[PDB]
């Protein structure tokens, strides 16, 4: 039914001196990523720092990128925590703001069952008319949404597509294999894009976008096309610039990545803290080898 | 200056058919559990499912708690989050209803560094008057409070122990031996608790307490008197045990032991399930084998 | 400067009825490899049994495989162990009968550092005049080769490729990124081949290809291209395929299909057994989903 | 029926300026460590750079020993490979020679099954009338001895003990718990001696006893007697100093160590080297901090 594109981005949360969402910056971000190879935005995900969000902020920020976006491209709210009571709450106010669909991350933390996955998912899928899409990311949420269980959760009329940060393509083949065509399975990990489209992945939910866009559109584009040698060398570049970015807690290298080439997006929440000068140094090297 | 004894119980959130707070049961459990070996209470930790109580939850749990306990033991709040404002907010509302402690768990879902965890920890201890004990546990939050991060916390006057379910005690040791003698180290894998003190652990902070507390502060106090050869037994039934309240994700198995034994304290809240009719019977037979 | 192809098989050994080489049974095996899309063939490795081969049946066999295939496709032979010593001394004997190249594992078991692996691997290159081969294989040897090590090796002059099972294409990337063009790059895991082939890996080093070469070669074919249907439909089954092979530990399953599928090599020695008629049975009806 | 005691000592073989057995130092190592509390010696294991050993070489250092040690203490020959008729062989010339025992490790590289271990195993000890010490070692042959497997492998006659280097002193728990009184459990990691006693293991197989095997003895006496504060003291050094043999790959450090207490015993074989002068000034200072 829906169509989030290629490079779903998860989009930065942007604050003001105080610590507060700056709404202005999230206006100047929204318009860039469109304009830069954006098709579709994930807001206050885990790169929009949803861990020290309130509800309260999360329903303000979704109904502003929900207005800002104004239908030019697919609007996914963040609205999975580890509670599936909270999980449906901050679902219907997110519909109710009018965002596009719903990223429902495994839970974390208090490690769930498969059984129990299914049941949470089931429940807050049922709490809504919105397209779901489902979020593994054993690196966070230690436990994995098993094969078996997206099979049988893709089996839900508005259980449409899985971001997979497995970091694992042969999970991601077999997931392809055993849903239905209209199953949509993106990579959850950048440099991965090029070896999960390779086997049947839609697309990337992605994070360096926010500083390659273009270049990774250029990439897809370029494989699709049969023109290997073309992808390979923008791959290399999309890997080089991935590892810069979480050479430290994610998203203080993309905010400050972000501010390195004018566009500012403030500083981060405890407990995470800014870049080092050591770490700025780094990264801004990294940000100068970018061809231009 | 502050005492939590031999073993501190990670104490279960009994709810009623409709999954809200029973407070009565509360009151039996609490009896119930002095009577039996706590030496202090955790409440409104992992095992008493600290996901999906809200705030306002949480610090009416810590209230009834405090008034029941009457100053027998010490009450440990879980106020620590993988958010540090809202971290410092729970502890306060926490600190005001006469709780003696809290514990402040690693960052879980975000993935923190070691700087960032140490002004996490840093600025929710400066933040109150009472007492913080840690709470290493990779196996929920995947990242470690670094040996030399809580080296550096331990020297802040107000932290005061550590509870280790990082499930090695070279590493405890180390905290040991690199910690003055007033910093408390704790197990918090019941498994482990005779070979932690061992080493010089303070004691353990125990799930498998709920059913076998009178059977581990006889463990320990042989082990104490060097009667090895009982220890090593209660030491075995104590590892049974623990493995058996583990099969399915935890607090549900240990809540189930509890209506086995007498005192039904409810099921669990999603995403968390209650156990299969299979799984009941192989835990039964378990606690079949506990010597009368 | 040499050419391996995009298929190498890492060729079982055949044994008779007390478990000795059945070098009747190795000539009927080159040659359906060789007919079934094989481009080199690697002896006595892994697969073939090297830790229970002596080093005499070893030399026997090197020999007897370069007789019967006589030019037609390269000869890989396995001399590498955890010995440097006698590594260097079979790499000669291996020589002297005549392969074309040397392949040469990671240490196992002894756990040498990055370092001790760079001298190990430059000294038995020094040894010889033939074409060397590196092996990562964490998953049986525990330490990896890193990049920067593999960087190193491939400035000298006959360490021409490498065998990749570290399972990370990522990984790999960096290695043909940091690397000259002369630098082969080859998947050691089957199902990786096209994700590999993908950023730029040159190729794979197969046990799959014992019972679907032909099915591998067109897949590849396909994807060189850029026919990604097909490429994918096939992948799917490369997948599947392997996995049914290392249900039991290898050779004893790809051995076993061997005997399915029309050509009997006999069994494994210990500490290997025989496929249980049940593993046999579940193997069986992979082998007959195989379109014929 | 064999006592080994409480610390067997995984004793290094010495090389000469030319990388052959020393026998002179062997001599004055076999006396020094008897002197120094070792109650049995294991010979040609891992420790023993058994892999860079030629097959003649074993058997020589095996003879050596034995006739140096002259009935003082058991001698325990590292007969077991990753093969298991070779394995079978020089088990019997082992016993040809007059050793006490053999220990067997779990085949490294080829990743056998625990019935593949069970049969290996088996007919290893069906191949001699000595005493036969199981060997799990994780940490370099990548499979585990499962504890069920261990356990009905203690019911052959033969087969009385196991060096456990699993790092787990639960499973330690489990093996004693379900073995006979008569099947002894030796901790394989120096660091664990303490609490793997604590939970009834037989005592330790050894590395640093070839530099504290003396303040070993004195905490494990300690232990015994209930004097835990003064077992602790000697617990932390023993830590600190085992850390210290481990930072490079085994035995360099340990020989290194030697040489630096007054018994040189030479160096090591490729594909291991000789301690930096970096790792070599880090090293000293350890053993500078033990007391004299």
């Amino acid at each position: 039914m829906i169509d989030f594109g290629t490079i779903a981005t998860a989009m930065v949360t942007p604050f003001d001196i105080n610590g507060n969402i700056d709404f202005a910056k999230t206006t100047k971000l929204v318009n860039y990523l469109i304009d830069n190879g954006t098709t579709a935005i994930v807001v206050g995900g885990t790169t929009g720092e949803s861990p020290t969000l309130t509800s309260e902020e999360k329903v303000a920020l979704y109904r502003h990128v929900v207005s800002v976006v104004d239908k030019r491209v697919p609007v996914i709210a963040g609205t999975g925590s580890n509670n599936t009571h909270a999980s449906i709450d901050l679902t219907k106010k997110a519909t109710e703001v009018g965002v596009d669909a719903v990223m429902l991350v495994a839970p974390y933390y208090n490690k769930p069952s498969q059984e129990g996955m299914y049941q949470h998912f089931k429940a807050i899928a049922e709490s809504t008319p919105l397209p779901v899409m489902l979020y593994n990311v054993p690196g966070r949420s230690i436990v994995q949404i098993s094969v078996d269980t997206v099979v049988r959760l893709s089996e839900i009329e508005n259980i449409v597509a899985i971001k997979d940060a497995g970091g694992d393509v042969l999970t991601m083949t077999e997931i392809i294999e055993k849903t239905a065509d209209d199953f949509a399975v993106y990579s959850g990990d950048d440099g991965l894009t090029l070896p999960a489209m390779a086997v049947g992945a839609k697309g990337i939910v992605s994070v360096a976008s926010h500083v390659i866009g273009n270049e990774m559109q250029e990439m897809i584009a370029a494989f699709q096309a049969g023109e290997f040698k073309k992808a390979q060398k923008l791959h290399q570049l999309l890997v080089r610039v991935t590892d810069s970015l979480f050479m430290a807690p994610s998203p203080t290298p993309v905010k400050t990545a972000l501010q390195m080439v004018g566009l500012d997006v403030g500083s981060v929440r405890l407990p995470l803290l800014p870049l080092t000068e050591e770490e700025r140094v780094t990264l801004q090297s990294v940000m100068q080898s970018i061809p231009r």
